[PDB]
């Protein structure tokens, strides 16, 4: 599997759940729920970079497949976890350990469809991005 790609957000579901999940104040809960995020990724070996890019912020992922690295989630939920990001067959798995209970996601490819599920406390959000070809800086 190679994520390679621009990635456009076409659905974000049940983001709203999510963030309350991780005890985002109900206002930041609003903006974020406006916000329709591009995702450009590279993967170079097991380097993989994830840019989640937007207008009210660019969140930057930069880590090596299966080595554990020091994830900074302020600007989000205002927490650092220790994140793991490993390969289950054709899918990514990260697993965020910290504060919160059973935090992480599942990445994987469908066609032309990037699949995030994003997860915490037992609390599940979906989104899925389509391939794009348009690039501008
Ligand atoms: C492979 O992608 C992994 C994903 C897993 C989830 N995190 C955290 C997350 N931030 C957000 C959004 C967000 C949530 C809360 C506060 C501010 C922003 C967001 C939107 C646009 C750019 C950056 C962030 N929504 O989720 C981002 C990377």
């Amino acid at each position: 599997v190679d994520f390679t790609g621009y990635w456009k957000m076409l659905v974000n579901e049940n983001f709203e759940e999510y963030l309350r999940a991780l005890d985002v104040n109900v206002a930041l809960r609003k903006i974020a729920n406006l916000l329709k995020p591009d995702k450009e990724i590279v993967q170079d070996g097991d380097h993989m970079i994830i840019r989640t890019l937007s207008t009210f912020r660019n969140y930057i992922m930069d880590f090596q497949v299966g080595k554990e690295f020091e994830e900074d989630l302020t600007g989000i939920d205002d927490r650092k976890c220790m994140t793991t990001v490993s390969w289950d067959g054709d899918k990514l798995q990260c697993v965020q350990k910290g504060e919160k209970e059973g935090r992480g996601w599942t990445q994987w490819i469908e066609g032309d469809e990037l699949h995030l599920e994003m997860r915490v406390e037992g609390v599940v959000c979906k989104q899925v991005f389509k391939k794009v070809q348009h690039h501008h800086h």
